[PDB]
Formats: structure tokens, sequence, C-alpha cells
């Protein structure tokens, strides 16, 4: 049954990542930097999913957030930097889940949810 039907990949020909862009030693490197002059602050990466077609882009993908910052907070200055409508979806995904301890600083996620290399990486989406 069916069994006449057959499957075929399509294939399509179509701004890198910040893991792409930098060497995994240039990364650690530049969190031990940052450790440096900026003790109190979480190095973080926040970028669009790739497949987001219905929310815009950052035109910055590399952020020092202070510690005593919660993620609600965060999603607040990322929502207002996108200039999203009150209505519209949005999620911040850290290790592609969105994070259910909404009240805790950022320096708290860092510690649980960083990179091998030190960033704190979070991607965004109008789903999960």
């Amino acid at each position: 049954m069916g069994s006449d039907i057959d499957e075929f990949d399509l294939l399509e020909g179509d701004e890198k990542t910040f893991k792409q862009r930098r060497t995994f030693e240039q990364r650690v490197e530049d969190v031990r930097l940052i450790r440096e002059q900026h003790p109190t602050k979480i190095p973080v990466i926040i970028e669009r999913y790739k497949g987001e077609k219905q929310l815009p882009v950052l035109d910055k993908t590399k952020f020092l957030v202070p510690d005593h910052v919660n993620m609600s907070e965060l999603i607040k200055i990322i929502r207002r930097r996108l200039q999203l409508n009150a209505n519209q979806a949005f999620f911040l995904l850290v290790n592609g889940h969105s994070m259910v301890s909404v009240s805790t600083p950022i320096s708290e996620v860092y510690e649980s949810e960083k990179d091998e290399d030190g960033f704190l990486y979070m991607v965004y989406a109008s789903q999960e």
C-alpha cells in the first residue's frame, strides 16, 4: 500500500555563528580576558535560531550581562532591542531549552549551562 511512492531529498544552495567565526582556544582566551576585566559580568552569545523566519536579527551577538540580572529581565531586554510587539511569541533557549527558573541570577544559570569554552550560549526563536 502506497508502495508506488518514492522519496527525494531537496537540496538548497542557501553570517556564520560565533563558534564558526572563532576557534575554541580563541573563545577560551576571550573568556579569560573578560573574566579579568569585568569579574561581575557574564559573557553571553545570543543568536537567532537558524530556521527562524518570524523574528528579526540582532546586529550584535556578543554580550556582557551583569551577574544579578535574571532571565526575565534579559528576555525583556532582548524583546526591547528586537522591537517586538507585546503579543509576539518569543523564547530564549539555553542549551536548546527554555529556562524553567526565570527568577535566578544569570551567574547562577551560567554555572550550570555554560559551554566548555566558557561562554553561555543562547538562541532565540518563536517556538521551542
